RNA sequence: UCUCAUGGAGAGUUCGAUCCUGGCUCAGGAUGAACGCUGGCGGCAUGCUUAACACAUGCAAGUCGGACGGGAAGUGGUGUUUC
């Protein structure tokens, strides 16, 4: 999915040399995302080269049995700071351009999110990789703290 | 994977491009609203925000004859009853 195109310029003494950089998120909609970059001459080739570095740089969303995340989570990537909250099932995917792409491509379903500080693309991406990355499962927070599932639920 | 949550969206604009700090502007709701164009019906509401500025006319607080003396309508007369 192709979030953002912009022409970038590197300037000679012939005059401007035009680029495309392209960002572009690559999701299964089954639990698996990824954010990549790109920069060609035409669109179509900045398009494909942002898909392999996105494909080399992909991780996984911690997910519940209602498709939503685990807990209440902020980020922080350069001036980028993202703010994502669990929801009830039925209130579909609530949030701006980056975040709602990212968290849509990776198949979340309910989520809550805003992104405050910044507003480029690039950043809140990647800022919403970093929030969902470090995101913990309840069963592994059973298994670190030594304590069964139970115990915590309550 | 019980319980809680029914809730927080962005976009353009400084640069040859970038990231940022930063303002301006827009998308939403609400009117005791006004104006433009258009306008079939019903239900429930609402209707001088300004000059506590002037007011023609008509009506918005009276009743009690079982507190009381009279007089005035009739009636034949203080037997009747009204004002
Ligand atoms: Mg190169
Ligand atoms: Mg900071
Ligand atoms: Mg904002
Ligand atoms: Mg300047
Ligand atoms: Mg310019
Ligand atoms: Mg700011
Ligand atoms: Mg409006
Ligand atoms: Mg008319
Ligand atoms: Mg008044
Ligand atoms: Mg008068
Ligand atoms: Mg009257
Ligand atoms: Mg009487
Ligand atoms: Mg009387
Ligand atoms: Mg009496
Ligand atoms: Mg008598």
């Amino acid at each position: 999915n192709v979030v953002q195109v912009r022409r970038v310029t590197k300037v000679v003494k012939g005059g401007k040399h035009m680029r495309f950089r392209a960002i572009v998120v690559v999701g299964d909609k089954k639990g698996q995302v990824g954010v990549g970059v790109g920069k060609a001459k035409e669109v179509v080739s900045a398009v494909q080269k942002a898909a392999v570095d996105a494909r080399r740089n992909i991780i996984t969303v911690p997910m519940t049995k209602y498709l939503t995340f685990p807990h209440r989570n902020e980020a922080d990537y350069g001036a980028a700071r993202v703010m994502l909250r669990p929801a009830a099932p039925g209130t579909g995917v609530i949030a701006g351009g980056a975040v709602r792409t990212v968290l849509e491509m990776a198949g979340v379903e309910n989520a809550l999110g805003k992104q405050l500080g910044s507003n480029n693309a690039l950043n809140n991406a990647r800022a919403t990789i970093v929030a969902v990355q470090t995101m913990r499962q309840f069963s592994d927070v059973a298994r670190d703290r030594g304590i069964p599932m139970e115990e915590l639920w309550k």
